[PDB]
Order: C-alpha cells, then structure tokens, then sequence
C-alpha cells in the first residue's frame, strides 16, 4: 500500500505569487550575509532542501519533500539534521509574510533560490506539496553517514532511485559551505569559493594532495595543504572506477555539470510526488540580477 502524494496548487496561486516568494528569500540572502563567517545562508538552505527530500524511500513512497515534516519535532531533532535549524529560522519570517505556501514548497524553494542566487544553473521547480500530519514524519536514520565508502554511497542512493551520474552530480553541491565540528564532527570547507556554485568540488578532488587525518572529534577526514577537507564519502568518488570517470567529466565540463545537477536536484525535490496532467508546468524563476533588483 504505497502512498499516493498528489500535488495541489495553493488555492489560486500562479507564477507571480511564487516569484515573489523566491524574491523574498533572495533579498534576505543578500542582506543577512554575515552568517557563518560571511558564507551567508545559501549553503545551509541547499542542505535543508536535500535533507527534507532525502528521507524518501522509493519502496513505499514514505518521506520525501511532499509533507514538509521537518517542521515536526521527531524530524527537526534528527541528529543528522544538526545545524539545519539555522536555515529553518531564516525562512520563518518569509513563511509569515506568505502564509499560504506549504512547508514542503518553501523548503524546496529555498534550495532552488540559494542555488540560482549563488550563480548556479536554473532549476525548474513545481509547486503543490501539501503539509501532512505529524504521524507521517519519517523515523530518524534515513540520511547517509559520512564515514563510509563507495559501495555504501551507491547502495544508499538506490533508495532515492539515483544512478551513478545523478549521485556524482548531486555531490557537487559539496562545493558549498563547510562541515562544522559541533554539527557533524567533521571540520572545514571543501574549497575556496564557498558561496559560489561551480564545479570546484571535482577540481579539488582530482588536484589536491589529500592526507588521511583525524580531527578534534576523533573522526578521520581527508585534508589538503590548501586548507580543504573531503569526507570519506566524498573521497570515495575517486576510489571507485565508475564514479571517477564522471568526476573527471565534471572537472572538464562546467556546463555539463550544471545541466546534470539541475536535472538531478529537481528530481530529488520531486521524488514521491504525483503531478496530474492538469498541473501547471515547472516554473523557471528569474534571479534578482535578471530582475535588475
Ligand atoms: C553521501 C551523501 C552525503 C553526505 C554523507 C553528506 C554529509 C554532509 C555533512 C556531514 C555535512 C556537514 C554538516 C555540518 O557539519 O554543518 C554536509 C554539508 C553540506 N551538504 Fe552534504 N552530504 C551528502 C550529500 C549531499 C547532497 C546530495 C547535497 C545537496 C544537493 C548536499 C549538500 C550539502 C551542503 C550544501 C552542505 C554545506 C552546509 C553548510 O555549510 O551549512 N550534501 N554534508
Ligand atoms: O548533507
């Protein structure tokens, strides 16, 4: 008895209404730019979109972006979600300004906005997620561990119906932000431009000299002389032959990377959702830069 999650457009809302919401998140991103040592809220919003969508199980259509369940205690308090309360706080004010948007919509849209606003590809986005009751919240334990190898990553992602190319594309969001010891027991950034969306992840993996070290939390991570880090799961991409080939492809073709991430990210955010033939087409949002704002 796999569940059916039919999208329904917030009563009488259209492109223009979502565009305003994207703009609000966007303008707040610009303004509140001191967070995390001038990283800004971009990366944390991308993560919040991933963790809200990454609970999905293709087997029974449980979890995923549809119900916006991260708003319930059990999910909010998942040890895997440590740190995301920062992104939740950021969006609160926005949700108060636009009370008609579903929680799943807002969490998803905040990930889309951050990406575009950090100079990433355009991500087509579909509205219609509907808030579901507290008893629909998935148990803790569906997000991935970071101290594992290629075979774990691979297997983990099958649950989300993601193939090798989609997994490699997705992990390139690791160009953004950093790990924080207090959050995950990992420490440091993946690269230098932590708030600009590029293929820097792949470049870094192939080009830096990594050294297996142990951090203040007693966890092993790959460290570079330039000051970057790799999680064991990041480094696993150059350890597996199938992964490594795609890693090299995205290091040598920025355009290809953007296009594949856009596809996979939209797909992650849409998994588990049934869109009637009657539903509007995906919206492409203009950035502030394109609006002259
Ligand atoms: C094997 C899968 C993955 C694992 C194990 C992993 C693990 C991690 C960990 C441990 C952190 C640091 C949390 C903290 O200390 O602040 C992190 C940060 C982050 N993750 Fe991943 N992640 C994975 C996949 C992804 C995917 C698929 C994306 C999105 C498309 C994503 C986006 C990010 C972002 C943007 C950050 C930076 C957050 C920040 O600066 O606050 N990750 N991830
Ligand atoms: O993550």
């Amino acid at each position: 008895t796999p569940l059916v999650h039919v999208a329904s457009v917030e009563k009488g809302r259209s492109y223009e209404d979502f565009q305003k919401v994207y703009n609000a998140i966007a303008l707040k991103l610009r303004e509140d730019d001191e967070y995390d040592n001038y990283i800004g809220y971009g990366p944390v919003l991308v993560r919040l979109a991933w963790h809200t969508s990454g609970t999905w199980d293709k087997h029974d259509n449980t979890g995923g972006s549809y119900g916006g369940t991260y708003r319930f205690k059990k999910e909010f308090n998942d040890p895997s979600n440590a740190g995301l309360q920062n992104g939740f706080k950021f969006l609160e004010p926005i949700h108060k300004e636009f009370p008609w948007i579903s929680s799943g919509d807002l969490f998803s849209l905040g990930g889309v906005t951050a990406v575009q606003e950090m100079q990433g590809p355009k991500i087509p986005w579909r509205c219609g997620r509907v808030d579901t009751p507290e008893d629909t919240t998935p148990d803790n334990g569906r997000l991935p561990d970071a101290d594992k190898d290629a075979d774990y990553v691979r297997t983990f992602f099958q649950r989300l119906n993601m193939n090798d190319r989609e997994v490699v594309a997705l992990m390139g969001a690791h160009a953004l932000g950093k790990t924080h010891l207090k959050n995950s027991g990992y420490e440091g950034p993946w690269g230098a431009a932590n708030n600009v969306f590029t293929n820097e992840f792949y470049l870094n993996l192939l080009n830096e000299d990594w050294k297996l070290e142990k951090n203040d939390a007693n966890n092993e991570q790959w460290d570079s002389k330039s000051g970057y880090m790799m999680l064991p799961t990041d480094y696993s991409l150059i350890q597996d032959p199938k992964y490594l080939s795609i890693v090299k492809e995205y290091a040598n073709d920025q355009d290809k990377f953007f296009k594949d991430f856009s596809k996979a990210f939209e797909k992650l955010l849409e998994n588990g959702i049934t869109f009637p033939k009657d539903a509007p087409s995906p919206f492409i949002f203009k950035t502030l830069e394109e609006q002259g704002l």
